[PDB]
């Protein structure tokens, strides 16, 4: 067979699969995928048959119930959507090698007449807000709109939910929370406004980072209250004390929150619908919002009668291109973000009027995995880890910005370094039992034989822990001014991760206001339009801290959702 249904209708009908006419059900392929399930079981119970010791594909840290389809398609060879990010032995029947070709808003322009005969048409659905992207932002707001009254459709490109979202680590940060408190914590929104204002150059908008800080408990209270666990309270630079909630044992907060925002989202029986691209804001003669032009993988184009669209579509860190040509110093760099992440839905904004800012300023992620090619925590260094070099020599403070640590990496013998840490460290932070398994995080009983390994000055590695093993009990790092010593690297075995810069998170977009309102050029409200989480510009200023856009996505899309469910 050269595909999966020819495989299949050697022994099966049509029918085994599709609808009695024969018609997809919807985007999602909700029937069809409940067709694969009758016979071969959940995704769990596949997973049980496709074990390896250290991945499978059918039980991974993806949140929701990933449809089988996003891998699995009937009438063509398909792609395995965890080749976007690793490249696991997988031996998938009727795979074809990961290709991301997504075409631009812009190129959508040429499909004219579908397009015109879709807008000729009678809406698809009549609705009140209609919200665009599954990320943490979009789910906070289908959610709270729903909650406030409103009818909610909520739409995702992807085949999966949860973009960039699903894969934060470190943690959401917030002030003056029960949770800081039961840890002993003492905070408050002011510092915490004082350190992000700090963080961001001053280059912030002060009215929205407020929004960020006096809503940032609030936020953390709204997710608890859903059955989010965000108890663990971990260190980020840029933070004056704690403040990055996560998960019981330092658990990734990113899955987490949006396997919550999901579990609620489906107990409120919302509209979600998969493989569906918010193409097209629509506005009517007096330009307030209509409703949106929306293109379904399966079904086509056709459009949504609404009151109110919520853009809710993330960043542009996946685009490279598009980032060069914002910052030329981020050219060819690898990124931490999901494949969809290219920035379309600004591209969706600025056609309906909405005006970009601060799109020059673009966070590099300090630490990449070389190995991996994945994200690493900095909440391994919050915990405890220090950087080497190749000479086996710290060379920077490790939790300064991030702009600084990217730099002072790149700087290096190799441009790279490695995440130094050991038995301590690593139990005080349950994610980074994930990167031991992914196999990026070797390990010794000695920092000789470590360095051996690595490639990394054996001798020179010994001493240099041991000396910053001395300015931790002293209580000051004269040599780098790390401000946050929280433990000696002196129990059990060590690990080293090599480590390098990659492109994590744009820090413009969309103009909003304190209502999460998009505004033009001339800073008038677009009526009915609204953006949410990092899709927007303002919030974070020249350079975001670490736990901040966890906390702006719940606390700018629940806001956005309660407005344009008033607006209505
Ligand atoms: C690996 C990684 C780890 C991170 N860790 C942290 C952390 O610990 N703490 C922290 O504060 N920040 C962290 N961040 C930053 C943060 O998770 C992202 O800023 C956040 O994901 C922004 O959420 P969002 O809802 O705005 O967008 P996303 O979560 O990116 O979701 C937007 C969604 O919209 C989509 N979409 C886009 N265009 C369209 C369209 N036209 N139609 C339909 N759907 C569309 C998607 O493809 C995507 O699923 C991390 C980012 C990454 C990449
Ligand atoms: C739904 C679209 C669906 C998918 C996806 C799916 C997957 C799948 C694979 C990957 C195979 C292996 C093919 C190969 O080895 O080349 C496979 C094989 C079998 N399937 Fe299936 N399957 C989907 C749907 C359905 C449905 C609706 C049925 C039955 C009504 C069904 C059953 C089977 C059977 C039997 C096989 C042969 C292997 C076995 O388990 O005995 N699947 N499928
Ligand atoms: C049986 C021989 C059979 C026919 C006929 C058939 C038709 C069909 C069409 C025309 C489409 C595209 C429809 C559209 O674009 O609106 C389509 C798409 C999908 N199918 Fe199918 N199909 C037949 C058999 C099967 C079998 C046995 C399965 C499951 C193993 C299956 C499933 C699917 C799925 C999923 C899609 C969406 C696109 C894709 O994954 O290829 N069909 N089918
Ligand atoms: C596709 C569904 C997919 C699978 C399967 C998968 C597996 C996987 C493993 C086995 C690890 C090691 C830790 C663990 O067992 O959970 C791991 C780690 C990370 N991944 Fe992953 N992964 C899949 C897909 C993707 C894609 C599409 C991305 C990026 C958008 C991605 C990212 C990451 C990151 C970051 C890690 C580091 C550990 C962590 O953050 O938890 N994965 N993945
Ligand atoms: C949905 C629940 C789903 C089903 C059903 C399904 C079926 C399936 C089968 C039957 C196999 C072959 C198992 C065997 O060894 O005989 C198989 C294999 C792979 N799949 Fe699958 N699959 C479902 C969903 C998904 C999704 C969502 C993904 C991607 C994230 C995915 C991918 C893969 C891969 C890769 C394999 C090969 C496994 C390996 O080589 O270890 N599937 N699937
Ligand atoms: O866990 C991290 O390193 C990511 C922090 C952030 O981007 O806010
Ligand atoms: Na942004």
């Amino acid at each position: 067979a050269d595909n999966l249904a020819e495989f299949h209708v050697q022994n099966q009908e049509c029918d085994s699969c599709h609808t009695p006419d024969g018609e997809l059900s919807n985007d999602s392929l909700t029937y069809e995928n409940t067709q694969c399930v009758s016979c071969h079981g959940t995704l769990a119970e596949v997973a049980e048959t496709t074990k390896h010791e250290h991945y499978n594909a059918h039980a991974s840290h993806f949140p929701g119930e990933v449809a089988c389809t996003s891998c699995h398609s009937a009438h063509e060879k398909s792609m395995v959507y965890c080749d976007s990010c690793h490249s696991f032995d997988f031996n998938m029947p009727y795979a074809k090698k990961w290709l991301r070709d997504e075409p631009t808003i812009a190129e959508l322009a040429k499909d004219k007449s579908e397009r015109q005969a879709a807008l000729a048409s009678a809406p698809h659905d009549t609705v009140d807000v209609v919200v665009v992207g599954s990320g943490g932002a979009g789910f906070s707001a289908a959610i709270s709109a729903t909650d406030s009254g409103a009818k909610v459709i909520l739409i995702e490109k992807e085949p999966v939910i949860g973009g960039n979202a699903k894969l934060a680590a470190g943690g959401m940060n917030a002030a003056w929370t029960d949770q800081q408190k039961a840890k002993k914590i003492t905070d408050s929104p002011e510092l915490m406004f004082e350190d992000t204002m700090k963080g961001g150059q001053n280059i912030n908008d002060p009215a929205l980072v407020k929004v960020l800080s006096s809503h940032s408990k609030d936020s953390v209270d709204w997710m608890t209250a859903m059955g989010a666990d965000l108890t663990d309270v971990g260190m980020m630079g840029g933070a004056s004390v704690n403040r990055a909630h996560r998960p019981t044992g330092g658990a990734g907060v990113g899955a987490h929150v949006v396997q919550v925002l999901y579990d609620n989202a489906v107990k409120r029986n919302i509209d979600l619908r998969m493989n569906t691209r918010g193409i097209e804001v629509l506005k009517d003669d007096k330009g307030t919002v209509k409703g949106i032009l929306v293109k379904g993988m399966y079904k086509g184009y056709y459009w949504v009668k609404a009151d109110a669209v919520i853009l809710a579509t993330g960043g542009f860190a996946k685009n490279n291109e598009r980032v060069a040509k914002l910052d030329p110093s981020l050219k060819g760099f690898i990124s931490t973000n999901q494949p969809g992440a290219v920035g379309d839905g600004l591209d969706v904004a600025e056609n309906a009027g909405g005006a970009l800012k601060d799109m020059q300023y673009i966070q590099a992620h300090p630490t990449l995995s070389v190995k991996g090619g994945v994200m690493v925590t900095e909440a391994v260094k919050g915990n405890g880890a220090i950087l080497v070099n190749r000479e086996g020599k710290r060379f920077v403070n490790e939790i300064t910005t991030r702009d600084k640590a990217s730099a002072a990496i790149l700087a290096q013998t190799g441009k790279s370094a490695y995440l130094i840490f050991d038995d301590s460290v690593r139990k005080s932070l349950s994610k980074i039992d994930k990167y031991i398994g992914l196999g990026v995080a070797p390990t010794a009983d000695s920092l000789v034989k470590l360095g051996k390994m690595e490639g990394i000055d054996g001798k020179a590695l010994t001493e240099t822990v041991a000396r910053y093993n001395s300015l931790v009990s002293s209580g000051k790092d004269t040599d780098f001014e790390r401000p946050n010593l929280p433990r000696a690297l002196n129990e059990g075995n060590y690990y080293a991760i090599e480590v390098t810069p990659g492109v994590h998170h744009t820090m413009g977009g969309v103009m909003i206001d304190t209502k999460a309102e998009v505004m033009n050029a001339k800073k008038q409200v677009i009526p009915g339009l609204y953006g949410a989480g990092e899709v927007t510009g303002g919030v974070h200023g020249a350079n975001r801290l670490g736990g901040n856009a966890i906390s702006d996505i719940i606390t700018f899309g629940r806001l956005a959702g309660e407005e344009a469910a008033k607006y209505s």
